[PDB]
């Protein structure tokens, strides 16, 4: 069957690349993403640029130059981070942003595929005394990368980071809207990050610091045994350093798995504890995952591999983006499904500046990234559209109200590849629900102090 890159350029439209304003779109949000898990994660306050130029008026390609302070990458590491494509997606230990497997080097296929500049990079690790630049293709054909040029500079005191460029065709004029909606909405849950965004007509945008409180980053976790298949299983023998016996390599490669429980699965397997894992047959692998699959007394996937937004930049977000009369947000206990831990977190915004509608405005993200197109068909937007706002308070046929929920996993279920759609997996479904009731009896109990505090002055003062 096909390599992830050959499928990508049969199917570029099941891959966020369908034509070149959502080429350009995609571009810009893969720069971003890269760039805010190369700083929050690790601790440093995002500090982040965003240039677009139009660069040939009548073929329609920009470049593309997104520009970070967060933890560079190692030289050595640089030709197969931009001109490598893997040949699959990597068990998830950790949450990260994005929803695509080939994540930046489908800017950089794309780019070399529609025309002939290379994607620019300079970058500098933590404490490294040199800036080291490159000029970089993949080749379109091997799917390895090509040194252009190479090259590096004396650093100054104190300076890491990373700026990329990528020259692609694109369509501004239809792409314009949307890419304002993308930065604004990361903005909102990124109140530690600073932004300056110059577009394609020269108009400039700043969205500066508010706080500097960084949430707790996520760590790595082993594997949950209700998560791993028979392949993920063989990936994880070939990958050992060391001659395990099958009962050292339950207890030190897996979630959940301490010396008692691993001599009974041993025993429920039928497998003997002594036994090299390297020497495992194919049919003892088998046995293994169905022992897996079976067995009932597991703890819950670990949320140690996640990281929320919190409450209080949730809020502080709604507050300072939309000046409402109110806000208020939840962060739920995490929960679990199919092996990966899950946890829900939910907003909402009521009055002042907010626009008078007929339906709330409803903001959906996913592993700290916003979904912005495809909105009618996601989970998220069938739960607030279900609710009935009459319950809790809210009394006209036109108000003023912003409604957000995050959803964040080591697996986000999505309905289609290329669309950003949340699926109606029945747990998750579930848990949204509990969590927007939460924050909507919130609301009810503000919108009925408010009557009854305008009663009062009615009824009772001169
Ligand atoms: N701005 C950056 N700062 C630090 N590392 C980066 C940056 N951009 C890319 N990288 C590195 O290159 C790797 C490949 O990037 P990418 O193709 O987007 O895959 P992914 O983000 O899913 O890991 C990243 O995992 C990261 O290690
Ligand atoms: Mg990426």
């Amino acid at each position: 069957s096909l390599s992830p890159a050959e499928f990508f350029k049969r199917n570029p439209e099941l891959a966020g690349f369908p034509n070149p304003a959502r080429a350009l779109y995609q571009t810009v949000r893969e720069l971003i993403e890269n760039s805010l898990d190369a700083t929050d994660v690790h601790g440093i306050l995002p500090n982040i640029k965003i240039t677009i130029d139009l660069i040939d008026d009548a073929r329609q390609i920009y470049k593309v130059n997104v520009v970070d302070n967060g933890i560079g990458i190692p030289p050595q590491e640089v030709p197969n981070a931009f001109g490598r494509v893997l040949y699959s997606s990597k068990y998830v230990n950790r949450q990260t942003r994005g929803m695509y497997g080939l994540g930046v080097k489908a800017a950089v296929l794309y780019s070399q595929m529609h025309q002939d500049k290379p994607i620019e990079i300079e970058t500098s690790p933590v404490n490294s005394k040199r800036i080291y630049t490159f000029k970089l293709k993949i080749d379109i054909n091997k799917n390895e990368p090509i040194i252009v040029e190479r090259g590096s500079v004396e650093n100054t005191r104190g300076f890491h980071g990373t700026s990329v460029a990528i020259s692609i065709p694109g369509d501004w004029p239809k792409a314009k809207s949307r890419i304002y909606e993308y930065i604004k909405r990361t903005y909102i849950i990124t109140p530690y990050a600073e932004f300056i965004f110059k577009d394609p007509e020269g108009n400039v945008t700043y969205y500066p610091r508010l706080t500097n409180k960084i949430p707790k980053p996520p760590q790595e976790v082993k594997p949950h045994p209700y998560g791993v298949d028979r392949e993920e299983i063989k990936i994880l023998i070939n990958n050992l350093k060391r001659d395990y016996t099958i009962k050292e390599f339950l207890v030190n490669e897996f979630q959940s798995i301490g010396d008692t429980t691993a001599d009974k699965i041993l025993e429920l397997a039928g497998l003997k504890p002594n036994k090299k894992v390297k020497n495992l047959t194919e049919e003892e692998i088998t046995r293994l995952v169905e022992t897996f699959k079976k067995y009932e007394d597991f703890r819950s996937p670990s949320a140690d591999s996640l990281s929320v937004i919190g409450e209080d930049l949730i809020e502080l977000g709604l507050k300072k983006i939309f000046n409402p009369d109110f806000a208020a947000s939840i962060t739920r206990k995490p929960k679990a499904y199919q092996g990966h831990p899950f946890i829900v977190e939910a907003g909402v915004a009521f009055g002042g500046s907010i626009p008078v509608g007929e339906e709330p405005i409803v903001l959906r993200y996913a592993n700290k990234i916003p979904l912005i197109y495809d909105e009618k068909s996601d989970v998220i937007w069938k739960v607030v559209e279900e609710l009935d706002w009459k319950r809790y308070g809210i009394e006209s046929d036109q108000y003023q109200m912003v409604v957000m929920v995050h959803l964040c996993s080591t697996k986000i279920p999505y309905k289609s590849a290329g669309k950003e759609s949340i699926a109606e997996v029945e747990d998750i479904e579930k848990e949204i629900k509990n969590a927007l009731m939460e924050v909507a009896r919130k609301l009810k109990q503000y919108l009925s102090e408010k009557r009854k505090e305008q009663e009062a002055k009615k009824k009772l003062l001169a």
